[PDB]
């Protein structure tokens, strides 16, 4: 798909200027250099592009409708591949830390970036942090006289402090609160009192939502200069919505989709996490699988994870997501509606957005 | 210096800003609230707070010298209270990373952060995270209508970056630059040729110099609207002068200075970090002394520590050390008076910095 290589070849833009600008303004080397961009390659491609390619797609919608001179065409669609890589480069920040909390072993088909064998967990905390410097960077290079650069840079960084902020209730997400105490040794939790569906909401509306659905959308937005021609409160609603859908067929293929189509290997179970698996099945569970459930969540023992899995089976919990499914399609379809009133294009866009998102397989 | 305090206060109030903004917009609860307020201090109090109080001293010095009403005079010490905290933060971030990156133990006469009894290495990293991303929020807060805004948050960006570039600098300086790839696994350096000054200049220059002395000062000029009357050039020289020295001392009281009075466990020799004793040794030591070296270092073996230290001492590496700090006066001065030429005031700011961190001993 050609676009995709467009998307793929402003990416190219930046790293060389990256690169030469270590080599010319950072006194690096060459070896480092290239270790630079192949972390670089590792954490930023491999994916599906989503967050990026939507920032692309919201803006060639109002193009389609809209006046500008054939430069400022160019320019548009040249930010909204800067905007989408820089949207990109924070998730590669987010990854890669998170797999280092998570434990994990697998990214996008390749080993996580700190498991790469001649890599080690120590730079791979001060490279995952260099990821989102370079966003900056880019902010500051390419949109440096842009009328948006405020605007974006102000929302950028509350979606990230938003992203970060979800990831401790994420990290934490087993412990009691009552018993969340920097000065006592932390058990896990017993009783799982806190695997409700608000507490679960909570942790995915701030972990992803906010840099997956909102960040993407209104990025479209800065650089096609059209956030007047929008109801943001509507914007906000939609990105909320799909953004925890998203999150849930992610707690769905953790567990059930096999590492080989999915690119990853799942570690909910075995580091006790509040998924919407374990939320649901906690929800509708009999004593009998509340108490299995306490004596095998929680634990690497693959006979263990194993005893989990049995459960959420037989517990029938495709089906509960299937209706969850159908809720949300119900409430997406609403908002796309409401949002044809002011920007019929950014709905359509909004219909994109979702229909690839429902019909992922990851 | 009734500075300290207008300092301290505003912590206080920055603190209760993020802390009921948690509260009310980002919907946390009071354990997670009160982790974070520990986090925060813990991380942020205990320090020095060379860097903060450098750009309220720096900020003050103008106030000394032009004459304002008691408002704006005002405005100007709040401004160089927060920025010095944005600093203090950075630092911060800086720190808690730093220690589990260096797997050190004690921060500030405490465990490091990631050690405290009920915090995981995996939810510190995070917290180091929330506190980079604290600094941006207060920017954007304090400073939404200041128009140093734009100049202050592309230097605090360039800073961090810098930053970032040097501590990969650092965390991988026991590489053979030749054998750096990611997909290789990568044996520590045997010959110790990149132990060499220029390469350990482009560690501490990149890890060190412009958060902690480049940016405090540009910082007080910023909040004081002086940048325009000092030589940016000089700024920079004695930053960088400055900056060296004072990573240099790092280096010489993690070998040299007692836990008791030093706040932190020395890791360089464990580590096989390329500090400035491993490269004056290298720089002076004969065949035999070497040798010894080499088959030592890097070690976590108690024995092989003390051999390298006992090797150390043998070198006066103590008599190096005054060599240098008598060389770096002699050049401070030098910037110094350069900088009476049109800043008197500034020139005396960077005097007083100079004195504090000549005769610290942490
Ligand atoms: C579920 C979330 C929020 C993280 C996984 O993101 P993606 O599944 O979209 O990762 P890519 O491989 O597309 O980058
Ligand atoms: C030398 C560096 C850059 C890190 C240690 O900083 P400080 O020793 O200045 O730490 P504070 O306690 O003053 O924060
Ligand atoms: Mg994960
Ligand atoms: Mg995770
Ligand atoms: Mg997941
Ligand atoms: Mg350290
Ligand atoms: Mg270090
Ligand atoms: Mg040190």
């Amino acid at each position: 798909m050609a676009s995709m290589e467009r998307f793929l070849s402003v990416y190219d833009e930046v790293q060389a200027f990256l690169l030469d600008q270590l080599q010319s303004k950072y006194e690096i080397d060459p070896n480092r250099a290239r270790y630079l961009r192949i972390m670089m390659d590792t954490t930023c491609l491999g994916g599906k592009y989503f967050r990026g390619m939507t920032v692309v797609n919201v803006a060639e919608g109002f193009l389609a409708v809209t006046q500008h001179d054939e430069a400022t065409k160019e320019r548009i669609l040249h930010d909204a591949c800067v905007g989408g890589w820089m949207i990109e480069f924070l998730q590669a920040h987010y990854l890669v830390e998170d797999d280092i909390m998570d434990g994990s072993v697998m990214r996008r088909g390749k080993p996580c970036w700190y498991r790469f064998p001649g890599v080690t967990t120590q730079c791979a905390i001060n490279d995952g942090i260099i990821l989102k410097s370079w966003t900056q960077i880019m902010a500051w290079h390419y949109f440096a006289d842009r009328p948006f650069l405020k605007d974006l840079l102000c929302l950028f960084q509350k979606v990230d402090y938003a992203t970060a902020v979800g990831q401790m209730y994420d990290v934490t997400s087993m412990c009691d609160s009552n018993k969340l105490d920097p000065e006592v040794a932390q058990p896990m939790t017993t009783d799982f009192a806190e695997f409700t569906p608000a507490i679960y909401k909570r942790i995915v509306k701030y972990k992803t939502t906010f840099y997956t659905y909102l960040l993407p959308l209104v990025m479209g937005l800065f650089v096609s200069e059209a956030a007047a021609s929008v109801e943001m409160n509507l914007v906000e609603r939609v990105a909320h919505l799909i953004g925890e859908y998203f999150q849930v067929q992610d707690d769905v293929m953790d567990c059930f989709t096999p590492p080989e189509q999915l690119g990853k290997v799942g570690t909910d179970i075995e580091d006790a996490k509040c998924s919407w698996l374990a939320v649901t099945f906690l929800g509708k569970a009999n004593a009998a699988q509340v108490a299995e459930f306490k004596a095998n969540y929680g634990d690497k023992d693959p006979a263990k994870v194993a005893v989990v899995k049995r459960l959420y089976s037989e517990a029938n919990l495709q089906a509960d997501f299937a209706a969850y499914e159908a809720e949300v399609v119900r409430e997406v379809e609403s908002l796309i509606e409401q949002l044809k009133v002011k920007s019929p294009t950014f709905a359509e866009s909004v219909a994109v957005v979702w229909e690839k998102t429902h019909k992922r397989k990851k």
